């Protein structure tokens, strides 16, 4: 198995690459960056190889900077993105240009490649990546609200003082201010969270507000999320390369599987396997949850239209 | 168990804290940094917690700057270090003292893992200023050099090697204990000695290499695994009657720290090289201690 | 951490000890049995050690028969039990007393996990004879029934269920907290109630089921995982003002044992069924305590 | 992946099956026993399924009692054997009859099946299994001195008070009184054991004597090894189904890879993968070690000749 990380010189890309190289299912991690930055990857390669020696894990760490260095990869993780007088539309256009530059026409050379988009806006860029690459709709996904769900899982776990793995929550919709917390599918130790003593003392709105602002708050303090998305990326890649066929919230192309919504890449629960999105599970969203989703799909569709019009 | 990471805002500190928190034996990680770096720690704490949730792991992450925030830790990992060589040792030595002077008085059962370079010298400084027992203060030195040396031989998991002496130009590759079945070696050595500087000039400094090594050392301690690992430890005559020096040696590491310095049988040429290394480390150690006075 | 397994020569005891020793948090397992069974323990110790080496795990395995061999353990797992139902409870109750009477006096911070059936009654006996705090004595009861119930629904890993009440004919399947997303149920229940007896008449008795469950409970305790697990615990009015009874309930389990009995919201029919179960357990508990006097 | 355990009703077979079912690479464990014992496997199946529910591991547990219930398995573990006025030759003949009864002609129906023989004499019966089954020489192995090496590893670890995984030793030859401890390949923490302070205070002969007698001592006390071989079986199966390509002491067919020895199944270091024995690594045995091996191959060849003459 070959996993190429586009933008490995970056905060998320470097950490994702290091953790990805520890997975037993990953046999090669290719570090990809711009030509002038290849020298920076040489230092990262040696550093990761040292970490693998300490963990007694085997993995080949290669470096590249062209299409032929990663197009043949089983999974391509897109972590390249411009840093933050710039509106959200300008960032989307610049980052979209990077998506096209790297992923355009990948299907012609590798029709069986899976692309995991991390660059923000992940929902919009996940759609851009799918169209420029020409790959099937199930072989392109984005981190989406996967990380948002983990952040919401932290708050729930700490409130009940339970192990983090005891909480299972789910946030769908955009990776932004229109995300939709699915409380109906949130549980603590298999128990519906609504039936948990303490839920009444849990300020959902406040918690949901922290998750929405967590991305910006981390950038303003630490400089940007790093280990969170690195580990989330590792988990998604492991689920794919090992064909675990498990449902995970990711940004995927909708084709009428939920409320007949179509032609949009947004965060939804999808069963992931070696062949990508094996299916988009229909959820029993409540009235308010379904409404909030619709508003989220409208925002993503609008932003996606503006992004595609600019890539033209 | 509680692990404090002094210097958590740094390249190695931040990565070490993230990987330490994953360990099931580490129930709490305390991120310690200078007062002006509290904000960075608030963000790092949030990001580490997110990574634990993704990994199905758990750890209470706390932050602090004062002594009472980390003196009660079971393991204190020292990664704080400023960005001539003697001045660097002096400044770094003053950081060790400001953070660890008198830890034994408040927590006699604390263990310290020094990462700051020169690790061999600063391991000795941390022991003296803290007053802890000689078995409870170790440094991460030639162990990381052994990993880089393993990579090269692995190219030419089941390659096991060992390097002793200073974490610098006087390191002693122990070929007598390098088995893949026991085994340009001079070239490969020169590559390991320059591996650190070459990573600094490219990536900016080692990160995941030492982070994973720190994780392994802490796990070996907290779970009392009693593994024979190369660490910078105080010598009291276990090898060639050499005493009063902290340098990279094979030691059996467990919950009580250095359980015993394993007197590995070294060849004639390897033993002479270890004597030369001890001389350099002792000299540098004296200069650092004198400046701390 | 040290885990003692009283009854290690038995089907469940031997398997539990083998799987407990694998845990990285279990540094020592003490195999305890009757004096005439020391030989069996010497062989079992040798075989368990061999399994650890094959697994790349480690644990000091010790053997004993007297109190001083296991009273200093962090967790004491009680699997000793003879092969009418009232006589069995009385005999088993006398074993609990002979082994645990007065443990709190010598080790007040000990935790007991009762496996011997009737676990709900014997969990109460072990608490009273030992004198330990009510949060440090738990039993493995309806948890194993939840696992068998999960299998059936899993057929019709991501099926999570919960059964409360007695580990017997008065168990309360909590459908209100059974999510795969929340959910012949009467048939599936009857299968779980007879699952134990059907395994006894075929294989001779459950073994790997309870062994793995014991392992999970001990690991949850020793690593302070704070997981919401169904265990037989003393009630002091947390659910419907029910007090003075040990019965299967959802509890948050950590290093201090039962950290809190989680008052799960039960439906009307589910709450009435739990009241009926408590009555049976209380009655049986009184008869067992009276015989121990 | 399907792993069939012939003799799952037994001490080793039941425990091996339970642990094998926990491996992620094992998707189905088939419990095989004599027809009258199938009812006993029904209880074991439920018990193992419960253990899998507790471990949150997925695996299908099936029961069978005929060739068609296990011949299509990827790995067949032979743990069936008669219990101990019986000489070693009589046991070998009876157990050999069980080998033929189960494994004869398996290659015709499944040429890509791997057989792991555990029944003693494992060295002799490993050879019997290979011939009656007609499978290739690399698709049939036996536990051999693998367990003996683990037992010797315990004694070394306890002597130096080190973690068991820090010791790497190797015992070759027969799984009996002719085993050969390879001290040249024994190490503690990567250090040659000969260069370890304390080796002079380690009574090798005594330790080697305990390992040789450990099998009988356990039978006389506990009733028979159980978790030791169960875990060793699990490790071998995992190495195969995951194609780890790692060297492990096992009883394999020699074909001139070591000292030109041929036509014998005895304990030797072999790299195991999805295709079985990928190769028999030549070892740098010392003079005494090579001599002791030769004596061991002579005993196994003689016992194997007597066993084949009786199966005729
Ligand atoms: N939940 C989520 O989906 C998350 C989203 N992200 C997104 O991931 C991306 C990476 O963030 P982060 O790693 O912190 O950013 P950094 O600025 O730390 O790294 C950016 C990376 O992109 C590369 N890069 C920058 N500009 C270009 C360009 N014009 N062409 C090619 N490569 C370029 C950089 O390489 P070089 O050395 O050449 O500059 C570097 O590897 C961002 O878009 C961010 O928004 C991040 C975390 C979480
Ligand atoms: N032993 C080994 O094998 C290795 C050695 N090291 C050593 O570890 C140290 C850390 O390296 P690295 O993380 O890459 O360096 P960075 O510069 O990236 O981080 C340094 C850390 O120390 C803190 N710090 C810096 N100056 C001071 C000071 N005067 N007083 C207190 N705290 C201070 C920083 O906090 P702030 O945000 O306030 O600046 C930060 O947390 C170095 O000394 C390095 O040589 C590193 C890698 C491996
Ligand atoms: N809670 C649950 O879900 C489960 C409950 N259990 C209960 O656990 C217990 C153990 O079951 P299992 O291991 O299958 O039974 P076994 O008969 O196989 O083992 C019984 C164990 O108890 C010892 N023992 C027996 N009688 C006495 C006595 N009078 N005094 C002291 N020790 C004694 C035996 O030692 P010796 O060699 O000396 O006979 C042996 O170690 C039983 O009471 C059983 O009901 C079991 C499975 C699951
Ligand atoms: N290092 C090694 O290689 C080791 C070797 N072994 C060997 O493994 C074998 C299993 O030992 P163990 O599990 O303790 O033995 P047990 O007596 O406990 O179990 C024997 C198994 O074989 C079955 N069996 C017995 N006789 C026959 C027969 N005539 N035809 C078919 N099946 C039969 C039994 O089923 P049923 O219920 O029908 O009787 C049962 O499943 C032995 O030959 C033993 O020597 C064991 C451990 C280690
Ligand atoms: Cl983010
Ligand atoms: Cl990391
Ligand atoms: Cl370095
Ligand atoms: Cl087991
Ligand atoms: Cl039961
Ligand atoms: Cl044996
Ligand atoms: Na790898
Ligand atoms: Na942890
Ligand atoms: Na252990
Ligand atoms: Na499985």
């Amino acid at each position: 198995s070959k996993v190429a990380v586009i933008g490995a010189t970056g905060r998320v890309g470097s950490t994702a690459a290091a953790r990805l190289a520890l997975l037993d299912c990953v046999n090669e991690v290719t570090l990809i960056a711009r030509p002038k930055s290849v020298d920076k990857l040489r230092g990262l390669r040696r550093d990761i190889l040292d970490s693998l020696a300490a963990a007694q894990k085997d993995a080949e760490i290669t470096i590249g900077c062209e299409r032929d260095d990663y197009v043949d990869a089983d999974v391509i993780v897109m972590t390249a993105g411009i840093p933050q007088g710039q509106t959200r539309l300008d960032l989307t256009k610049d980052n979209a240009a990077i998506i096209k530059k790297y992923l355009e026409g990948v299907a012609e050379e590798n029709p069986e490649a899976i692309v995991l988009v991390v660059t923000n806006p992940v929902d919009v860029l996940t759609y851009v990546a799918l169209k420029v690459s020409g790959l099937p709709k199930n072989r392109v996904i984005g981190l989406g609200t996967h990380l948002d769900s983990m952040r919401f899982k932290v708050l729930i776990a700490k409130h009940f003082n339970v192990h983090m793995s005891e909480v299972h929550t789910r946030i769908i919709g955009e990776h932004g201010d229109t995300m939709v917390p699915v409380i109906s599918s949130t549980s603590v130790g298999g128990i519906p969270v609504t039936r948990m003593p303490g839920w009444e003392d849990f300020d959902v709105e406040e918690a949901v507000r922290e998750v929405k602002e967590a991305g910006q708050r981390i950038i303003e303090t630490w400089g940007g999320s790093q280990f969170g998305p690195a580990q989330a990326i590792t988990n998604l890649v492991r689920t794919i390369l090992q064909d675990e066929r498990r449902v995970l919230t990711v940004s995927a192309y909708l084709d009428g599987e939920i409320d007949g919504i179509r032609d949009v890449c947004i965060g939804v629960p999808a069963r992931l396997g070696r062949e990508g999105v094996l299916e988009i599970v229909p959820i029993e969203l409540e009235e308010d949850e379904m409404r909030a989703f619709r508003r989220s799909v409208k925002v993503v569709k609008e932003a996606t239209r503006e992004a595609m019009e600019a890539i033209s």
